[PDB]
């Protein structure tokens, strides 16, 4: 093909191989991040559709619900630069009030109860056999500006994610912290 540039596709259409060498845009609501790396944070998104390669460990997460918990294929791991990650993290916290550091709420926990759904820049391409990412970009969209931050039909798929999340996540959970995911919407 030609292969243009800052594409956008999902785990089910990343696009990477051998030769590959690219990079691709995807979405996501956070699922694992770590402080650790003083370089950077360390995190891995999920949803949204199902991965098929092969990358590696990925700690992942099992969100709320310990029923439909996304599994490795679905999610991946990422890493940015703190001062990228500062800037993608305050316009959030806008939306919020705190850094997902903060909304950590525990040392040896994990995020991914709160709908912080946002898209990246990543420079992804293989390593050792598998899909190695980095994300460069990173902003989290409220629910109705995001079709006017993310261009269309990856607009409308956010949309839907929300009607499909939310059967699929159960309601059960929406009562564990209404609050926070009656942002939209009555429940």
């Amino acid at each position: 093909k030609m292969a243009r540039k800052d594409p956008t596709i999902e785990f089910c259409q990343l696009g990477l191989d051998t030769f590959e060498t690219k990079y691709i845009t995807m979405f996501g609501m956070l699922v694992s991040c770590s402080f650790d790396k003083p370089a950077f944070i360390s995190f891995v998104f999920s949803d949204f559709t199902k991965n098929d390669i092969v990358q590696n460990y990925l700690y992942d997460r099992y969100l709320i619900d310990y029923e439909n918990k996304l599994e490795l294929n679905e999610g991946f791991k990422a890493i940015m630069y703190k001062n990228q990650f500062e800037t993608f993290d305050s316009k959030l916290r806008k939306i919020f009030n705190n850094g997902l550091r903060d909304l950590q709420n525990g040392r040896d926990e994990n995020l991914s109860q709160y709908g912080i759904v946002c898209k990246m820049n990543i420079k992804v391409k293989m390593y050792n056999g598998k899909l190695n990412a980095i994300v460069r970009e990173c902003e989290p969209v409220p629910h109705s500006q995001i079709s006017s931050i993310a261009s269309p039909s990856q607009c409308e798929h956010l949309r839907l994610f929300y009607q499909r999340a939310f059967k699929r996540i159960g309601e059960s959970a929406i009562s564990r912290y209404f609050e926070e995911y009656r942002r939209f919407f009555p429940i």
